[PDB]
C-alpha cells in the first residue's frame, strides 16, 4: 500500500535547482548527509540523558557508509532518532520552505550550492549525485516507514517490510550512471577526511567483497 504525494512548489524548485544547475563541487553530498546523521544523533542523545530508556531501540550511536557497486548505491545508515511518518511527509523533519526561500535568495546574492545546508535544506544535496533517493527510517513513537522519490515533483511513503532498523534513519543514494566515484573507498575516505573530520561519533567505511 503505497502513498503518492506532491511536493511543495518550493520543494520541487530546490530540487530541480540542484539537479539542472552546473556546479560541478557535487561531493559537498555526503558532508550534509553526514551532518544530518549528526543531528539525528545529538536528537537521541540528548533524550536520553533524561530517559534512558529512549534507547531501549539501540544504545550504540554511529554512522556507516555502506558502497555497493553491484546496485549502485551509497548507503549512509545512522542510529540516530528517526522520524516519523509525519516527519517524512513534513520535508523530511525540516523547514524546507522556509530554509528554500532564504537559499535561494542567498544564490542570487552571491552564494553557491555548497552553503545549502546552512539553510537547513542540506538533505536535497543528494540529487547532486543521486537519479532516486531512498530513506527508511524508524522513530521510537512510531513504524519504519520508507520514503522514496526519484524527482520529478512527488515522492511516496509506505509502511517498510525489509530488514528491521532498530531505530534510526538510512539513505540510500542510487547514484547516477556518472557518479561511481562515490562508490570507491578512496574518494570516500578522501570527503570524510576533507569535510567531516570533527564530527563527533564514529563513522565506519564498509568495504566490498
Amino acid at each position: 500500500e503505497v502513498e503518492t504525494f506532491a511536493f511543495q512548489a518550493e520543494i520541487a524548485q530546490l530540487m530541480s535547482l540542484i539537479i539542472n544547475t552546473f556546479y560541478s563541487n557535487k561531493e559537498i553530498f555526503l558532508r550534509e548527509l553526514i551532518s544530518n546523521s549528526s543531528d539525528a544523533l545529538d536528537k537521541i542523545r540528548y533524550e536520553s540523558l533524561t530517559d534512558p530508556s529512549k534507547l531501549d531501540s539501540g544504545k550504540e550511536l554511529h554512522i556507516n557508509l555502506i558502497p555497493n557497486k553491484q546496485d549502485r548505491t551509497l548507503t549512509i545508515v545512522d542510529t540516530g532518532i528517526g522520524m516519523t511518518k509525519a516527519d517524512l511527509i513534513n520535508n523530511l523533519g525540516t523547514i524546507a520552505k522556509s530554509g528554500t526561500k532564504a537559499f535561494m535568495e542567498a544564490l542570487q546574492a552571491g552564494a553557491d550550492i555548497s552553503m545549502i545546508g546552512q539553510f537547513g535544506v542540506g538533505f536535497y544535496s543528494a540529487y547532486l549525485v543521486a537519479e532516486k533517493v531512498t530513506v527508511i527510517t524508524k522513530h521510537n513513537d512510531d513504524e519504519q516507514y520508507a520514503w522514496e522519490s526519484s524527482a520529478g515533483g512527488s515522492f511516496t511513503v509506505r509502511t517498510d517490510t525489509g530488514e528491521p532498523m532498530g531505530r534510526g534513519t538510512k539513505v540510500i543514494l542510487h547514484l547516477k550512471e556518472d557518479q561511481t566515484e562515490y562508490l570507491e573507498e578512496r574518494r570516500i575516505k578522501e570527503i570524510v577526511k576533507k569535510h567531516s573530520q570533527f564530527i563527533g561519533y564514529p563513522i565506519t567505511l564498509f568495504v566490498e567483497k
